[PDB]
């Protein structure tokens, strides 16, 4: 809920995307191929997010 | 919690953006120009999102 207390839209969208993807890894057995396929994006894409956020 | 339960990333991002903007609109009493500046985007952009995300705007 702290997300709604963030000022900038673009900051709040990253923080959310970081939480969503990290909370996703834990519920998908930290597998990139699996996670990427099941959150609806590519591997090269998910990988380029894992570094830009985590 | 509504959000984390969402399957796809592109869909959960839209729902968060919708909720984020709704609440920012509320706390700035639906002053569009002020809301846009506060959250770091152009009014024209904020308005595109308002329409795309199907957000209701009140206050006179
Ligand atoms: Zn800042
Ligand atoms: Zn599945
Ligand atoms: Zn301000």
């Amino acid at each position: 809920s702290y997300l709604l207390k963030i000022k900038e839209l673009k900051e709040a969208k990253k923080e959310f995307e970081k939480i969503f993807i990290e909370e996703k890894l834990r519920e998908y057995d930290y597998d990139l191929k699996r996670t990427a396929e099941e959150i609806g994006i590519d591997l090269s894409n998910l990988y380029r997010k894992i570094k830009s956020l985590n």
